[PDB]
């Protein structure tokens, strides 16, 4: 299916937490498969993300893909100690050098379309918004994209290269239309 896709196509580690994740709150991987490709995705992104970032070892932090016990425990270590305000909801990364919190968003709509829903859903926090589409387009708040473009580039070709897989094995276009 899109399940066999998803097990060739992303590293171990994204696979079995994408699954524990559906899971866990009783959704089936062999059923909703474009959901379960979307999870991958967006996991990767987040891991992608934080490992791009010689005198700033670690820049970022991970929240996404943790737990939400671990999640939290990260959350409020770095509330305690920086004085940012706490985020209603868990954000996927923290930033050290601008210290603020990220919330990594992929579509397949359009980004100032998606960068919108976000911001609405998250309206009270000062959490730093960045979107990425299929398409090498991103939108980010203040238009601070945080990254580096050699970042950046990666990102964008991982999901694009994603895409034309997708699109390869006829699976793009039940995907593209599949999200939220
Ligand atoms: O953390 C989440 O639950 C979450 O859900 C949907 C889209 C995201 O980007 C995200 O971080
Ligand atoms: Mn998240
Ligand atoms: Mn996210």
């Amino acid at each position: 299916a899109m399940e066999d896709f998803v097990r060739q196509c992303f590293n171990p580690m994204i696979v079995e937490l994408a699954e524990k994740a559906m899971k866990e709150y009783g959704e089936d991987p062999k059923i909703e498969t474009n959901k379960f490709a979307a999870i991958c995705t967006h996991l990767e992104v987040c891991f992608m993300y934080s490992d791009f970032g010689a005198l700033l070892k670690h820049r970022f932090e991970i929240i996404e893909g943790r737990d939400r016990i671990m999640a939290w425990t990260v959350v409020n270590s770095i509330c305690n100690t920086t004085g940012v305000e706490k985020p209603k909801f868990l954000p996927d990364l923290y930033d050290y050098k601008e210290n603020r919190f990220i919330e990594i968003g992929v579509t397949r709509r359009e980004v100032h379309i998606y960068y919108l829903e976000k911001a609405n859903k998250i309206k009270s926090e000062k959490t730093h918004i960045h979107i990425f589409s299929f398409t090498g387009e991103e939108m980010a708040t203040k238009a601070d994209y945080t990254l580096d473009e050699e970042s950046r580039a990666r990102i964008k070709t991982r999901l694009f290269t994603i895409r034309q897989e997708m699109a390869s094995r006829s699976l793009w276009d039940s995907f593209r239309q599949s999200e939220r």
